[PDB]
């Protein structure tokens, strides 16, 4: 029918629901931004739900973003968490689809498989709820019905609640990916395509199911579906994705953005490797109660032995290479060794300190790895293990650190003058 018209209220849903800087902006005939929200059209659902939710004007990004969605604009947006980026593209894109209906395709065929008019790709599952939750407020009183998926968590509950409808999916890639294997989720006739945090998810290693999921199946190419990624920062590989992904598109800068993510502290020590066991000692000694230490080891049968090692010397901890992760989730195992590999698509959550035990041969990888730590409310550690084994990449390395502000070894130096 009608989904620009509100369905009946439900107070006790209405309960359950509501009761809780510069900008730049780069590209061709970017639409102007707001003041008010009521300065674009937004419709009545939309107005409504904005009053419940108790929010009065909006965020610096939702004042550039939201027009520029609304313009379908493809988007390229650069803000940190608490921006407010959620409702920045979630209340244009659900004001569209109340004021277009749910389009001639699913119109033709509504008698498995979902077929969502919306994809937001999320990192964690913690971030798809908390965007979720917020689809779910500002789809109060209309016909879309969001759902969320995520990996670490039964895929049953999942795939029933998806079968009782879904017009926008909020989705870790991984179980996406999985989703639609299972012929669940189609996604022919996605005409939003959100990537949140995209450069935490090419950190965990999301980049292939991201690919597969936007690139090798059905969903409708750059130009026909509208695409808006959000990225923290906004080095090469992001730079990269964009230019793939995204078609003429607006780039916005709400405020200091680079190529590094400024919440790490990056630290370089040349340690032999018959000396990498007891500075790893030395290390987790000086590490504090209720922090998380992930340990990063180049090989399998390393990361075995170490994991041997270290449980020997008594220290609690774990292994990757289930879930040995409520064991890292809780902090009965706060101590958690890994391949970079092995580690790749998991949620590996609320790190303090990363530690490189050995480095990796690849400069992007290193990145990424030491991404596994570092929020906007606390900063983190990444301590990497250096020798003559990982000359090849001191020139990266260097570039790395003096690019991110951090502090670099005076020998670090001369040994890529060499």
């Amino acid at each position: 029918d009608d989904w620009s018209k509100p369905l009946p209220p439900s107070e006790r849903l209405e309960q359950e629901l509501f009761s809780g800087i510069p900008v730049e902006a780069t590209g061709n005939n970017c639409p102007p931004h707001i003041e008010s929200f009521s300065d674009v059209e937004m419709g009545e659902i939309i107005m409504g739900n904005i009053e419940l939710t108790r929010y009065t004007r909006p965020t610096p990004v939702q004042k550039h973003a939201i027009p520029i969605i609304k313009e379908k604009r493809d988007l390229m947006a650069c803000a940190q968490t608490g921006s407010g980026k959620t409702a920045a593209f979630l209340l244009p894109i659900l004001s569209q689809i109340y004021s277009d209906g749910p389009g001639e395709a699913l119109r033709a065929m509504k008698e498995r498989k979902q077929y969502p008019i919306s994809l937001v790709l999320a990192p964690t599952r913690e971030l798809a709820v908390q965007i979720y939750e917020e689809a779910r407020k500002f789809s109060y009183r209309s016909r879309v019905r969001p759902c969320v998926v995520y990996g670490g968590a039964d895929i049953g509950q999942q795939i029933r609640d998806l079968e009782r409808g879904c017009h926008l999916l909020v989705a870790t890639p991984g179980r996406l990916v999985d989703m639609m294997e299972r012929g669940k989720i189609g996604l022919d006739f996605c005409k939003y395509l959100v990537l949140d945090e995209a450069d935490r998810m090419l950190d965990m290693g999301f980049e292939p199911q991201i690919r597969r999921i936007v690139e090798q199946d059905t969903m409708p190419p750059k130009g026909v579906r509208h695409t808006m990624m959000f990225s923290a920062t906004f080095p090469k590989e992001i730079q990269m994705l964009a230019r793939d992904f995204l078609d003429e598109y607006i780039f916005l800068a709400v405020g200091r953005v680079g190529s590094t993510s400024e919440n790490i502290t990056q630290k370089v020590v040349w340690v032999e490797e018959s000396d990498k066991r007891s500075f790893l000692l030395d290390l987790l000694n000086a590490t504090g109660k209720d922090s998380l230490t992930l340990v990063f080891v180049e090989t399998k049968k390393g990361a075995d032995s170490l994991e041997d090692f270290l449980y020997h010397e008594g220290y609690a901890c774990t292994s990757i290479h289930e879930e040995a992760l409520h064991q890292f989730r809780s902090g009965k195992s706060p101590i958690l060794v890994a391949t970079a590999v092995a580690a790749r698509g998991l949620d590996i959550s609320n790190v303090k300190h990363v530690i490189n035990f050995d480095l990796p041969s690849d400069i992007e990888e290193y990145v990424h790895r030491i991404g596994r730590t570092g929020r906007v409310g606390n900063l983190g550690l990444a301590t990497s293990f250096f020798n003559e084994r990982n000359i090849n990449i001191t020139k990266d390395l260097l570039d790395l650190l003096v690019e991110a502000k951090q502090e670099v070894p005076s020998w670090l130096e001369n040994m890529a003058y060499e």
